[PDB]
């Protein structure tokens, strides 16, 4: 338990029983080095919370493999190329609350936030049966082995195995947009539709508007076309007033997410105060940290 608490002081965040056994079912495949055990098999690697259990950490853990792409929610796990800045995280709704599911995301190809089911067991399972079914005879048979390890754990531990649980489908539910992300915003709103509210444009014409943002070709210009954007900054400072504070989690979100330099002031205007209205005070924390220091290599705080 003090291990635990190690663990889960460091990230100010709890974490799911299917995080721990995973770790033990690692130490059967190979005690001396746990966090490598997927290495030679799957090209994947135990990382970030898995660093401490490791012991690597014998310094800010909100920035510890925190890809280019990863909002507040999502906290790597795993990682696999570095091509592709292929990636595994927990995500969740609230820093008070467990894991939602599992998500990946390939930092050097987009922002996408691809769910893969509700605990690391599936999102290995998922990963191992995508790569069985693409392939090597002697590699398949190593595969095979830890396929059937890895399901015979999670049927002992009863932790689902699929992409898409009924329990992921019923937060699908209460989604209140997707964003540009896709793995979807949840705020709480009420019998009064009162929490939310959606933004004035399209994701498709949001895009649109972000990459004129990008391409002007003067500071003159740039101040034109980021009027849309203000304009939708004074709609969401009226949400706010009006308690529809995912409004602008979403604009703040989908900016972060497009990537640019450009909308990193007006998503440290937007973010922090989405998450702190919505008593989600860690995120806050998470992305003023974030955009401070947004970094596409070198991310691993222990190196």
């Amino acid at each position: 338990s003090d291990l635990r608490k190690e663990v889960e002081n460091h990230y100010k965040l709890s974490l799911p029983e299917d995080f721990y056994h995973f770790w033990k079912f690692c130490e059967e495949l190979d005690p001396e080095k746990p966090s490598d055990s997927l290495s030679a098999s799957l090209g994947l690697q135990l990382v970030g919370p898995y660093d401490i259990l490791a012991g690597k950490h014998k310094l800010n853990f909100n920035l510890h493999w925190r890809f280019y792409y990863d909002p507040p929610e999502f906290q790597t796990i795993i990682i696999g190329d570095n091509k592709t800045q292929y990636h595994m995280g927990y995500f969740r709704d609230s820093p008070d609350e467990f894991p939602v599911y599992v998500g990946i995301n390939e930092a050097k190809k987009n922002c996408i936030i691809v769910p893969n089911g509700d605990n690391v067991f599936a999102a290995v399972k998922l990963f191992l049966t995508k790569k069985l079914r693409e392939i090597d005879k002697k590699k398949i048979n190593l595969l095979k082995n830890i396929d059937e390890k890895l399901t015979e754990a999670a049927r002992e531990l009863g932790y689902s195995l699929e992409q898409r649980t009924v329990k992921m489908k019923q937060r699908d539910k209460k989604v209140v947009t997707k964003t540009f992300h896709g793995a979807g915003l949840v705020v709480p709103v009420d019998k009064n539709d009162v929490g939310y509210r959606e933004l004035p444009e399209t994701d498709a014409d949001l895009k649109r508007i972000c990459k004129t943002i990008v391409e002007a070709a003067s500071d003159e210009e740039r101040l034109k076309a980021f009027a849309p954007i203000q304009e939708m900054m004074t709609f969401v400072q009226f949400a706010n007033d009006e308690c529809d504070y995912g409004m602008g989690l979403e604009l703040g979100m989908d900016l972060f997410c497009y990537g640019s330099h450009y909308f990193h002031k007006v998503a440290g205007q937007l973010l922090p105060l989405a998450y702190n209205l919505l008593k989600r005070n860690l995120f806050a924390e998470i992305i003023e940290e974030h955009l401070a220091n947004r970094s596409q290599e070198n991310i691993d705080q222990l190196a």
